[PDB]
């Protein structure tokens, strides 16, 4: 019946684990990008009617309420439905999608989809604090590792990486160089000034006056090959390929898009940056969750009626080169049209924001090269994949 | 947007905080109701297209992959995408709703919407633990009260309930009476054997004897207005009518419905219990979050073009006597048709589960009375309500 | 040059782990027995000039200051020196001794020696809270077990028990019956009303009005042999002899003695209950700390000029029957003159108070039987022993 | 009561809170200074009769057997009895004193008195962890501030220092000047190579380079009255003269002296550094705990029948500029003879260690100046002071 477009799209820069976003809570990162994406959209908060955020790890009680706090804190009416959502790595896109969905079904004609994730502030739980340990030592569980660990086989996503690396024969040397690359593309992209407009800086009050964060700090410009073959496989003793060097970072960030029913954009006469074409999810094997994008991507393409190499730009996420290389191959993607600015290996992987962050990236590149069609996807821990495609205006 | 129906809906009995379900995790709760819900629709693990599941507090790492784990452990196919949602109190319908939405948009025909919450096992968090609290006392955060506090004013929901009690003019006695009513209703409803149908029993085999749980132990059989009359109003210092007596409980439960497309359902030789007619969302003032159902509800009829008089059976969650009556006050509603069997005061309120939980109470009951139009709604923390209406077969 | 006597001697009754003393902090148990022992001594706090308490496990910051708080809280002048002291199991006597010592050397003529220990309130430390765990799960250390574990060989005192049980060939059956005995002697002693005057009750404000604790609750009057041979050795897999049944309890308590320079008692004309004869310490093997009493006892006897079987009454502590039996033997003590009311197995082992508690016991028995000479000793974890002897008036 | 002498006294340099000694435990600190102190007296492990050791905060289970572990790990005989003492700030002399007392009373002739404190490694406690905090936020207790809070008024020692500053009329500048004086004195004292003698260096071998620590890193060389002048008074809202600038530090250190009997010492061909002439204790008002040294001191001369004029060299611990001057004000004391080398402001104040620590500074220095009569005293939290005086050879 109906149609949805993206008026604005914006993000914080990405922090390193316990770096420059350390002291900034997901509620705050999120409120900001909400407020900023309105400004660009030239849109009042009064006239928004749904918000969805993706987040995984609760830093604090607000995060239970996170999507209402990001929305309300960033100017949106208290009269607006807001929902936080979790699909692990895919949460940010998924928030985009569930935002999309309500408009599609006429729940409203203005929706915001975003995400926020502050791994530096992930907590430790004390599972025995409520009802006590009578006796014997006890635990303080790292929730962040919690999040990075398959909930059936109690293993790290990096372990699942080895699996897909072996299943598709992606050698260490694919991964190390895919990584060295991601850095190149990012550092270049950064120097090239490519992200300036999509990034919203975070004014942080600090001693000696304020301090402001605008530049994705995970990326490395001295990017050497022998830098990053010096690493040893971190997730397995014998037969290792996956390293710190070739794996996703742990990172802090937010991201939002303002969306609209096409008509309402015309009635506003705002120039969107794209329409939603289609989207498709999937559950792949948990022990190889890293390829979920491939099935999801195949599905999404169908319902668009479009095919591979209709694809001007792809942002599909580098959880690990081991899986990113795999996902490129099985789909026969063209390396330099997939993550041309770099990805989770280079800028970082703020898990629950990532899906929404790269969206803002991808849309913003589309405007640089003025291609028409666009693909974002990522693998989701626990054996899932997500994907959407958009179409330049 | 071609029609969707529930083919089965099944749930646990409701634990009291630290009661029958103390030692039972959400993962295991969710997995049970899935497997059992799926049996009741005669549906295989491998036919299920999608899973959404409403939870709020994370109890352990696995809770982050909550819906996905409910699924697989419950015999569901790997292939299916799974999702966790948070909308606090409303989280449990949204699961039903968001999932509905996947059929409507023909992402699939076979999908499931559940909820799961174990307040028993709510953790405490150590926010200083990662980076350390260098000096000075630190905290351990009751995450379960965290869920139960409004994130803007940092005041308990019960406090908001006082505010609703004032505006809408409810008094200690109307709520106290209502509370008794819910309990009478509940104690009877079980005695009626009304709930045997829906409740999956929960086997947890103790050494030196093994036990089951299949009746909603929060219910105060053998109770009176005097018990209500007796309590001191807890949530505020001055002029307080709200007490633990008339308030919602703290509890543990899960619940799931299988849903289908008018076609796949008819084309499976499957009597449905009902069909999804519409749904309604609403953003309201955090301070009076208790009325969200009324706005969301007015919406809900309108979309379906129906009226208050029209509906046969009604499950609008009672978080509190004050709001729950104030909901009905402002919808003139038929009080004997309202929580025919009682609610969170009586059975209890394990919030992530509840939206899913009332729905089951509703659908099943619709059969008992053989009505046509049926309401499910509930208020939410932070300023929201949610509604959904369905009709028989 | 000088001489020291004991005017009064008093104690709380002993609580079980997490029993009736659960909510009572060592500062409070201690303040009480200080105040009470003055009353019996018919002595002002103004006229005390030194306090020493024995304690091991810090429940809270006060316990760093414990001896000043017990003293000051129980009426003693702020003008009085107060010191907390730790010699593990032997701390309570040791406090007696260090109290003694100052008077002997003319630091003052009125001194109090006591102890307090609340194992129910022992804490957990979070060793990584100050400077953080960057990453990975972490610990909450049980401090009570801390205290029960050799600090070289990181093994439980019960493990050291097996050692002494084997070194001296004390068979399980010695230990089980020594235990069944201790219970008899205690239950009998209790019914016999033997402790009434030495015990100070703890008025505890509670719902339904106050609740008061006066009766040592660890003791068991249904004392059966086959009750307590049903136990399995708790501290070792193969070759076990030591059990829960035949080992010391974990317990809560306090105890104080008022002491005096003889003269000052005469000048007061107070009737002491004994003079200090002599005292002797020792370091024995850590892996068999359980026999420290034997060497210490040998030493103490010398400096008195007295010999074994000058000994009307001995209280020498049952950390474990395995060690108590051993210590009886090597010294050829007469079973029924050693711990005639029972001991740590029966009433409990509030480690840091124990030394001072049994003192109050022993002195009080001396008055029952009117013997003249008296021996208290105990083994100290980590390879130590302590002992003193006193002389009826 | 025949004479006692120090044959050696040795110590560590003083860590800053979280500095050189971060990762060094009290057990290991204490063990070092013992072994080294014993070398300097030419004394074997197996000759030592007794050990007392002053500590306040327990950092790990082993700290409960603190003195015993200092001993054995430091080559001391098992046979020797060992003891831990707590008197907060004074804990470090008491060790010296209580031990002295064992020789005096001829319990032995060869014994040792130390102190050890690592404020770096102070734990945080979870008082609810054992029995659980069923509901509601709980706490994690900064045990190190716990040590630094008065247990009656729950106010910081620095607050008491303000009270002493008022009564005794010290001002921001006198203390600020004093502070500078201590620092000048200290920076010089090290430059003088005065401390090489006493300080045992501390080898902790890092991978990729191994490091030592043998100079008192708290000292602010290169500093000024301007730095003092600059600070905002931290400990109180109104009319405050006390700041981190002029206050004691938070630090890590250990220290031990071997002591003997005039006879065993002469009868071992051993030059002693000094001999114990007397000691003095004092209870005072918690609120002004800073003057305890003056009363304890007036006592101390009297017992020895000496006078203020009489003493050559003086180490009265400076917890604070305000008290430390107020001590001297009321003893008219010779300010250039007072902390000749500085104090807790300069070198620092790791409280359990400090009493032992100043003593060493004192004895050694007495040699440097070749005086006869030497003072060691310090105030204590909760309302006490402690003193001791010695003479050369």
């Amino acid at each position: 019946t109906r149609e949805v477009v993206v008026v604005s799209g914006v993000r914080t820069a990405i922090g390193t684990f316990g770096g420059s976003l350390k002291d900034v809570a997901p509620a705050e990162l999120g409120a900001l990008v909400v407020r900023e994406a309105l400004a660009r959209a030239q849109v009042s908060g009064d006239d928004v009617g749904h918000v969805v955020f993706g987040n995984v790890i609760q830093t604090e009680p607000r995060d239970m309420y996170l999507g209402r706090v990001a929305a309300v804190n960033g100017g949106v009416t208290i009269n607006a439905p807001a929902l936080t959502v979790n699909r692990l790595c895919g949460s940010g896109l998924q928030a985009i999608v569930s935002a999309a969905q309500t408009i599609l079904l006429g729940d409203t004609d203005v929706a915001i989809g975003g995400g926020a994730e502050s791994m530096s502030r992930a907590p430790y739980l004390a599972p025995a604090a409520r009802w006590g340990a009578r006796m014997g030592d006890a635990g303080l569980v790292d929730m962040m590792l919690g999040a990075l660990h398959d909930p059936f086989h109690r293993i790290h996503m990096g372990v699942t990486a080895e699996n897909v690396a072996k299943e598709y024969d992606i050698s260490r040397a694919q991964q190390d160089e895919a990584a060295l690359e991601s850095h190149r593309r990012a550092s270049a992209a950064i120097k090239a000034g490519y992200f300036k407009d999509q990034i919203v800086p975070v004014v942080s009050k600090g001693r000696k006056g304020d301090v402001t964060f605008d530049t994705d700090e995970h990326v490395r410009h001295d990017a050497t090959i022998d830098d990053m073959t010096k690493l040893r496989p971190v997730f397995v003793k014998e037969n290792g390929t996956v390293t710190a060097g070739n794996a996703s970072g742990l990172n802090d960030a937010a991201a939002a898009v303002v969306m609209m029913e096409r008509a309402e954009a015309e009635r506003r006469g705002l120039k969107p940056l794209a329409r939603l074409v289609s989207y498709g999810h999937a559950g792949v094997d948990p022990k190889a969750m890293g390829i979920g994008p491939v099935p999801a991507t195949k599905i999404a393409l169908e319902r668009a009626g479009l095919q591979v190499s209709d694809l001007d730009v792809i942002e599909a996420n580098e959880a690990f080169a081991a899986q990113a290389c795999a996902v490129t191959k099985a789909l026969g993607l063209d390396p330099a049209k997939v993550n041309p600015n770099g990805s989770g290996i280079s800028l970082g992987h703020p898990i629950g924001a990532t899906g929404a962050l790269i969206t803002v990236k991808a849309l913003h590149e589309l405007n640089r090269v003025q291609g028409r069609y666009a693909l974002v996807t990522m693998c989701i821990g626990g054996g899932q994949g997500i994907a959407a495609i958009f179409e330049r205006i």
